[PDB]
DNA sequence: TTCAAAAAGTCCCA
DNA sequence: ATGGGACTTTTTGA
């Protein structure tokens, strides 16, 4: 559970907080890392501080105690008054203690301010000038349940529902940061857009001044780690300034060590830079350049409806054990199952633009099985092969579900109707019309149009605009970026997409029906579909005035 | 009773 | 062996 931050990022974060520190004015800066590990950040802090003191050793000697300020005394002064570290791992602190001690060449047994503790429970006796480092990330599934109760009770300002452990480290860092202090950390990027991060975003915006945000998007910063990273730099300085430097990466395929320093990367064409007024941040942080802000605001103002206004959204089936209930449509065991129980089953990859692939899997809607005596063959030979795992599901342990029932079987009538489906994680907008009463797991989301909006919006019109290049860019402006070429397509953002209705409605709908007709042909003239899409994008851009 | 969010994703291969 | 690409379960708080 120890993750190594790349050196180029560590050096950037330390320089970000210390490069303009006035060591003459304050020769006693407290620099802290509350998840210091073996000292990836703190050992670099020592080097930066040592050069800082040695460069002004004669100025300090003249201004202050001239016997105290010598070069030979810098090592002791840094460890006594400047470097602070905390980490839950006892071995890590022991290694870091040796590394700090070995920075020089017993004399007086210098004390080092290293604490082996839970940084979220430690009674911190004072505040700190500078805080740097890389907190632990633990999501809602992997976090220990007894610990979560403590977080939900004591960190409720930032931690509710499906929040993450690193939310609480943001709160702790902000709380123990001195007035006028500077904090700089690398964390997952997801809180910038996620629904769970709403409270954390409010806490940051209303308690610190966010100096800078470096968004690496889907770039792989930690080798062999499936996480997407950002660097946040904030202060508690009294300033009329309210603008954030945002550095957004332009190419996710880059390797982080192109230059000797990170700031060479940021100033280069590999990144784009723009400013955001912190006072203009709503509960959402829309961090885009001026052209995209103009683009986004044009669509928002022009569109009088949202998907949430006109549609009913729902998540797919959650069986709780797919292997027990999902079978290949050619499996001989389906001869045991009455066709009244079988539903068509698709995965996220089966969703294309405008249409769904033919299903290859079947779902046993086991909720319709009355008792274990009438359909013993289905239970004994198919579902019962996983009875132990099925019995461990939460609702089976409480008795709410029978061991053979689907955990969250939803309502069949919601799936057995004309509806629009889209994958939950995709590189692009892929909204399809489902004609085949397809069921799916939670990797596919569905919606249908409310009865009172059927005379204003058709499914054919909706998939037309939703799959357009305009709406692909439009959705991605606020979408949750997960990994390289993957965005979350979840209702908490998809249903906030705004839609319009104007004079181009009939032609847009007609072009969509032509596309659907071609896509359903045996000899798909796939080429003409692209041309029809280009014409539709022109109509949509004409409609939205972009 | 029953919804929907959550990548220190997961897994495979050249 | 690693790095990159294809693809995505069920646990969980509310
Ligand atoms: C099952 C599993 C997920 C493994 O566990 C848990 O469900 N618990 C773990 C314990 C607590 C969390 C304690 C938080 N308080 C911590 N206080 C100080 N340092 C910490 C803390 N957590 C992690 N570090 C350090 O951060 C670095 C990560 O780079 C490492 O050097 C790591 O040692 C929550 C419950
Ligand atoms: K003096
Ligand atoms: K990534």
């Amino acid at each position: 559970g120890i993750y190594y931050t790349p050196k180029i990022i560590v050096d950037y974060i330390v320089k970000k907080t210390l490069k303009n520190h006035d060591i003459i004015k304050n020769p006693y800066p407290r620099i802290l890392d509350i998840s210091c590990g073996c000292g990836n950040f703190l050992l670099e802090v020592y080097d930066i501080l040592y050069d800082l003191f040695e460069e002004n050793i004669y100025e300090l000697k003249k201004k202050y105690d001239e016997n105290y300020w010598t070069v030979d005394n810098i090592h002791r002064h840094i460890l006594n008054y400047c470097i602070y570290g905390a980490d839950i791992d006892e071995k890590a602190i022991s290694i870091l203690k040796d590394s700090l001690t070995n920075k020089k060449v017993d004399e007086s047994d210098i004390k080092i301010n290293l604490f082996c503790c839970d940084s979220l429970k430690k009674k911190w006796r004072y505040k700190f000038d500078y805080i740097v480092g890389n907190p632990p990330y633990i999501g809602h599934k992997k976090l220990e349940k007894k610990y979560k109760k403590f977080l939900l009770e004591k960190y409720s300002e930032v931690y509710k529902d499906k929040a993450d452990l690193y939310f609480c480290f943001y709160k702790k860092i902000i709380d123990i940061l001195k007035q006028g202090g500077i904090g700089s950390v690398i964390t997952p990027r997801y809180f910038l857009e996620s629904l769970s991060g709403k409270d954390l975003r409010e806490y940051i915006k209303s308690n610190v001044n966010v100096q800078e945000i470096v968004d690496f998007l889907g770039a792989n910063i930690f080798k062999n780690i499936g996480v997407s990273s950002c660097i946040l730099t904030f202060d508690k300085k009294k300033t009329k300034e309210t603008y954030i430097d945002v550095f957004k990466i332009k190419n996710e395929d880059i390797c982080i060590n192109k230059f000797e320093t990170l700031e060479e990367l940021l100033k280069s064409s590999k990144f784009e830079h723009f400013n955001i007024n912190q006072r203009l941040l709503s509960d959402e942080w829309i961090l885009v350049n001026k052209d995209d802000e103009t683009f986004y605001n044009k669509i928002q103002e022009k569109c009088k409806y949202s998907l949430e206004d006109i549609a009913i959204s729902f998540q797919g089936i959650i069986t709780g054990c797919d292997k027990a209930f999902i079978l290949s449509k050619d499996d001989v065991k389906l001869n045991l199952v009455d066709d009244k129980f079988l539903k068509c089953w698709i995965k996220s990859k089966n969703i294309n633009k405008y249409i769904v692939d033919k299903s290859e899997y079947r779902l046993i809607y086991s909720n319709d099985i009355d008792n274990e005596n009438t359909n013993k063959r289905i239970l004994d030979e198919i579902i019962g092969l996983y009875k132990t795992k099925l019995e461990n599901r939460r609702e089976c342990k409480s008795g709410i579900r029978k061991w053979y029932e689907l955990q969250w079987g939803r309502e069949k009538l919601f799936f057995e109707r004309k509806k629009i489906m889209y994958p939950y994680k995709s590189n692009e907008n892929r909204f399809a019309i489902d004609y085949d009463n397809n069921f799916s797991s939670a990797d596919v989301y569905s919606f249908f149009i409310k009865e009172e909006y059927l005379d204003k919006f058709s499914y054919e019109y909706l998939v037309g605009i939703l799959n357009s290049s305009v709406y692909d860019k439009y959705f991605k402006i606020t979408a949750k970026k997960m990994s390289k070429n993957i965005y979350d397509y979840y209702p908490n953002k998809v249903m906030k997409i705004r839609i319009f209705r104007d004079n181009n409605y009939e032609e847009i709908e007609n072009l969509s029906k032509q596309i659907i007709s071609i896509l359903l042909n045996k000899s798909i003239d796939k080429g003409k579909v692209e041309k029809l899409q280009i014409k539709m994008d022109n109509l949509i851009m004409d409609s939205l005035g972009i």
